[PDB]
């Protein structure tokens, strides 16, 4: 696949996360942000890489020959994305600078709220937010830095950080939670997920791989 640029940042076609031992391909990347005042401010950018073969192995069972328009519009297909049996690799790249006690406290708030209003709150899902807010702590965002999440198959999140766009080879914390695993990615590229955009840049570019598989 070609690398996909967002705002400054440049998304290579591929992604070894760190420690997993898998590679990825670029499935798409777009801007994230926050209405500020009446306006669309962007804070991030994001690129959501999905594990090379696997994933279009899976996807392609019951996505193939769907166009570009028709998988943006299905959110059934993102849903298969977040839950598919294959490894996941999300980098949020600062646009504007965050902070990772702001970032993380937004993050889980978020999920809480939901879980516990769902009724699926569980004390495993409480002690995978204390583990999430304990990584972000002592971390400081400035544009450019990034966070690194792997999502692995089974449903463990692995956090990670880099002062750049460059991902680093030693793995980070692994929280060994799958609502938590799941939720981060279904944020950003849910039904409400944050990032429009990177959810018509992944339909478009995996709508065109699909292609070449059948």
């Amino acid at each position: 696949v070609s690398e996909v640029a967002v705002d400054g940042v440049v998304f290579p076609p591929v992604a070894r996360p760190p420690g997993s031992g898998r590679s990825h391909f670029l499935a798409g990347a777009g801007v994230r942000g926050m209405e500020i005042g009446g306006n669309f401010i962007k804070f991030t950018a994001i690129g959501v890489y999905l594990e090379e073969g696997a994933a279009v192995s899976a996807l392609a069972k019951k996505w193939a020959g769907k166009s570009a328009d028709e998988l943006a519009a299905d959110a059934a297909f993102f849903r298969d994305v977040v839950t598919g049996d294959f490894e996941k690799f999300t980098r949020v790249t600062m646009i504007l600078p965050l902070t990772g006690e702001q970032y993380s406290g937004k993050v889980t708030e978020n999920c809480v709220a939901y879980w516990k209003a769902v009724g699926v709150y569980t004390d495993a899902e409480g002690a995978a937010v204390d583990k999430f807010k304990e990584a972000f702590k002592p971390e400081t965002f400035p544009p450019g830095a990034s966070i690194l999440f792997t999502h692995s198959p089974a449903g463990v999140l692995t956090v990670a950080f880099s002062k750049d766009s460059s991902v680093p080879e030693s793995g980070g914390v692994a929280i060994d939670n799958k609502p938590l695993c799941e939720a981060v990615l279904e944020s950003i590229i849910g039904e409400h997920g944050v990032s429009p955009a990177a959810k018509l840049s992944v339909a478009a570019r995996v709508s065109e791989l699909l292609k070449e598989a059948s």
